[PDB]
């Protein structure tokens, strides 16, 4: 099960603390800095996935935005794997989700 994790929140600590984790977690963080970039991030996620274990991936984003139900079905759709879309507003806070994420 291949992880992924895409992030639309630039803090610079919270990027520092947000990779270190992931990284030492071996997830595929794809740091990209647009809505629309992060599509073309998402979708690599599914391309490297495919290739072994799109079969059933799970992915995280750490946006800062609002999410709904809905939105992060459509997303879910987009690339397929199991994506949990996340709005973060401290380093802590993200950190915990990678856990709650990779240590599930």
């Amino acid at each position: 099960m291949t992880l992924f994790v895409l992030i639309l929140s630039n803090d610079k600590k919270l990027i520092e603390e947000a990779r270190k984790m992931a990284e030492k977690a071996n997830l595929i963080l794809i740091t990209v800095g647009d809505e629309e970039e992060l599509k073309k991030a998402i979708k690599k996620a599914d391309d490297i996935a495919k290739k072994q274990n799109s079969s059933e991936a799970k992915i995280l984003i750490l946006l800062e935005k609002p999410v709904s139900p809905e939105y992060e079905k459509k997303l879910q759709k987009y690339a397929d794997a199991e994506v949990r879309v996340r709005t973060v507003t401290s380093p802590d806070e993200a950190k915990r989700w990678i856990k709650e994420f990779s240590e599930e």
